[PDB]
């Protein structure tokens, strides 16, 4: 069978994933530049995740398609064609710690989120993030290489050149750098704690989501036994509860509604402690207006925030999520080929289907975040529009 033939639907694929990569990533970027409410820590570590996904189409899907024809070349020329796609998998990995990182800091403190995070501390972040992508993608050009045990029957077989070896992956990276260096330390480690990162997340979230409803059932079960007390020691226990939940909560018009709702607590508690019973009933029973006045618009507020918080983490999740099922599989079939020598290798075409499938990723980022993200869609209509 004609070996072109095959070949020929491969690139088709490839180029069409490059454009689509191309674009789509674009989008997001100029997206960035245009809305200020875009301009923040968390799309700055989105614009280097985008850089890494434009960088794809534009030369690591060129780089993947030349790979295939198994050229000739110098073995150090070869190395960077072959390992620049893992300098763009590591930058996108630390992009996308960072975003966990970021979400856990804006869920956990919220407080200390403005004084941790700021604008220039990210992109010293990223500068670090993008040097150590080019060390660690790169290891296998400093000497942790197959050129030393060159294949002289293929270069002399393709025609090569002295010193030109015929181009091919698994011909120039051991499948050890692949596999234990790659593959174990530097993808599976990070990808299982972003894992652990949004299980605290959404743990934290789930707290807080018994937290303000723990509270809220502390005020009306304290209060309602304030009605039907028999005396004062009994208003006192009711009130001191509440008193205590009424701080606990609290952690302009946020501070305003509390002094007037601790106030009327604390007369209402003076006059137990003076023994007037009737009357520290009735002075409780003003708590109610209070309540449905401030408070509970404060409950629909706090919790709103909660959900906002909470669908951003889930939005996030999904992009670490895809990363993970588009790049498996390719690492899998690298693990068949390192750990079972008695196996058959893996046929072309699925080594084709490993490859495309690992490039799609750079597709999949920008349709998340128009479906998901609502600040990030109607940017892009106004933008296609115009
Ligand atoms: C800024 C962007 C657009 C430019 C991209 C640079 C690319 C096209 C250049 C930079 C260095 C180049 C490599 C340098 C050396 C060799 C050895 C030679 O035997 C085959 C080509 C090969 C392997 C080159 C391939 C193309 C290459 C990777
Ligand atoms: C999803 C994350 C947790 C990783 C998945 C587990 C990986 C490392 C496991 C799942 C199945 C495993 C393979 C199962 C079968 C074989 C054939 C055997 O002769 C050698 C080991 C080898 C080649 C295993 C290598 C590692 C492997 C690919
Ligand atoms: C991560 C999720 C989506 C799982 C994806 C399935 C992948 C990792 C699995 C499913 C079945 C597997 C194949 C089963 C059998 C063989 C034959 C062996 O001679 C080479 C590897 C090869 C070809 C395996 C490669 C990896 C493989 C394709
Ligand atoms: C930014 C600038 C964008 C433009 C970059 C140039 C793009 C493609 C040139 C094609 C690459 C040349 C590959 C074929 C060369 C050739 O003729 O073959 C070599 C010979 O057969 C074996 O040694
Ligand atoms: C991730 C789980 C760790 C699994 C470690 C990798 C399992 C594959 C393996 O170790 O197989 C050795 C085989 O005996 C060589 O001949
Ligand atoms: C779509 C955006 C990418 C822009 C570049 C498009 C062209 C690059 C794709 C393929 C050509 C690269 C080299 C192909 C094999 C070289 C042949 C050889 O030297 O034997
Ligand atoms: C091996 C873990 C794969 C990566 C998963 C990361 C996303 C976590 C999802 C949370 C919901
Ligand atoms: C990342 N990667 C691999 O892990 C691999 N294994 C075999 N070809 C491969 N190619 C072309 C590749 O890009
Ligand atoms: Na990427």
């Amino acid at each position: 069978a004609p070996p072109i033939m095959g070949s020929s639907v491969y690139i088709t694929v490839e180029l069409a994933i490059a454009v689509l990569a191309i674009l789509g990533n674009v989008l997001v970027c100029w997206a960035v530049w245009l809305n200020s409410n875009l301009q923040n820590v968390t799309n700055y570590f989105v614009v280097s995740l985008a850089a890494a996904d434009i960088l794809v189409g534009v030369l690591a899907i060129p780089f993947a398609i030349t790979i295939s024809t198994g050229f000739c070349a110098a073995c150090h020329g070869c190395l960077f064609i072959a390992c620049f796609v893992l300098v763009l998998a590591q930058s996108s990995i630390f992009s996308l710690l960072a975003i966990a990182i970021d979400r856990y800091i804006a869920i956990a403190i919220p407080l200390r989120y403005n004084g941790l995070v700021t604008g220039t501390r990210a992109a010293g972040i990223i500068a670090i993030c993008w040097v150590l992508s080019f060390a660690i993608g790169l290891t296998p050009m400093l000497g942790w290489n197959n050129c030393g045990q060159p294949k002289e029957g293929k270069a002399h077989s393709q025609g090569c050149g002295e010193g030109q070896v015929a181009c091919l992956f698994e011909d120039v990276v051991p499948m050890n750098y692949m596999v234990y260096f790659n593959f174990f330390a530097c993808v599976l480690v990070p990808l299982l704690l972003m894992l652990g990162v949004y299980l605290r997340i959404f743990a934290a979230a789930r707290r807080q989501l018994a937290d303000l409803e723990d509270n809220w059932e502390t005020l009306n079960d304290n209060l309602k036994v304030i009605e039907k007390a028999d005396n004062a020691a009994q208003v006192k226990d009711a009130l001191t509860k509440m008193r205590a939940a009424a701080l606990d909560a609290q952690k302009k018009d946020f501070r305003h509604g509390f002094d007037i709702l601790v106030g009327q607590i604390d007369d209402a508690l003076k006059l137990a402690n003076e023994g007037k019973v009737k009357e520290a009933q009735a002075a409780a029973e003003q708590l109610k207006t209070t309540r449905n006045a401030y408070i509970q618009k404060y409950l629909e507020r706090a919790r709103s925030t909660l959900q906002k918080e909470v669908h951003a983490a889930k939005s996030a999740a999904i992009i670490a999520g895809l990363f993970a099922l588009c790049w498996l599989p390719l690492h899998i079939i690298n693990c068949f080929t390192f750990f079972c020598p008695d196996c058959s290798h893996a046929p072309l075409w699925l080594m084709y289907l490993a490859i495309v499938l690992a490039h799609t990723n750079s597709v999949v980022n920008p349709f998340i975040y128009a479906y998901r993200i609502r600040e990030f869609r109607q940017t892009f209509r106004k933008i296609i529009r115009s």
